[PDB]
């Protein structure tokens, strides 16, 4: 399949070189794979969903997406035009306020949700947790994590946008999960993105156009744009069968395009997400 005039990023993970605008991809989408958002809730009843978006948990008085982080993110994992795994399963797991913010412990609490929660939902091709968050380094956060990836569930952490080393944040630092780092449109390290050697892998993350709340669509830019790329791109490949929920991020690092990044620093992995696809 190739979508014409996609988003910058979905035609970056499906080409060798930047400024093409043309996401090609395999016509399977991601069905049959799940993608937990952790982040702010999902505007389910968004048109780019089209109800395949839900969500399963919140851990404030509403479910609703009052912020649009959310609701962006889970757009490119899977909305239909700005999304990466344009067929899989979106669920909802609203850990972050409407103000973006939300305390370790509850964040702690929403990755073991989906350990759990994942055993009564239907993801015959794997489980994958888009992870849009992190403050500062938590041994809890990090472990919580850590405990997500073993229980099965592919998990790809920003690794933040503070343009320093991501040892020093959760869960980016995290070693067993994929901690994403932000690129741009001509393949230059985003300016916010966090480098050093927990990054596992690039994603587009500068102005990354994607769904919004209220039906309508927004650019923004950050690490926690990338993650998402690569959570969809993850369960794509794991739709695919060429990787598992455990090696996911380890696929992604070996397929990746690798030295087509500027400015990463030294010690730092130059692998941009890519998907490999042929025709």
């Amino acid at each position: 399949a190739a979508q014409t005039n996609a988003p910058w990023g979905l035609a970056r993970i499906s080409s060798t070189s930047p400024g093409t605008s043309t996401y090609y991809y395999d016509e399977s989408a991601g069905q049959g794979s799940c993608v937990y958002v952790i982040d702010t809730g999902i505007e389910a009843s968004h048109p780019e969903f089209e109800g395949r978006a839900q969500m399963v948990k919140t851990y404030y008085y509403s479910s609703r997406d009052g912020n649009g982080h959310g609701t962006h993110c889970a757009g490119t994992v899977g909305s239909r035009t700005y999304g990466v795994a344009k067929k899989t399963q979106l669920f909802g797991v609203k850990v972050l306020d409407d103000n973006g913010s939300g305390q370790y412990s509850t964040i702690i609490a929403g990755m073991d949700f989906v350990a759990s929660d994942k055993n009564n939902r239907n993801c015959p091709k794997g489980v994958v947790a888009s992870l849009s968050l992190g403050g500062g380094y938590s041994s809890s956060v990090n472990s919580a994590a850590a405990r997500l990836q073993s229980s099965g569930v592919m998990v790809a952490v920003a690794a933040g946008n503070n343009n320093a080393d991501a040892r020093n944040y959760s869960p980016a630092s995290e070693p067993s999960v994929c901690t994403v780092g932000a690129s741009d449109r001509y393949d230059r390290r985003s300016s916010f993105s966090n480098y050093g050697s927990v990054l596992d892998i690039f994603g587009p993350g500068t102005s990354i156009l994607s769904t919004w709340i209220g039906g309508s669509t927004r650019s923004i830019s950050g690490t926690s744009m990338a993650t998402p790329h690569v959570a969809g791109l993850a369960a794509y490949l794991m739709t695919l069968g060429k990787t598992t929920a455990a090696s996911a991020c380890r696929y992604i690092a070996d397929t990746a395009n690798k030295g087509d990044l500027s400015n990463i620093p030294f010690g730092t992995v130059n692998l941009l997400a890519y998907n490999n696809y042929q025709a």
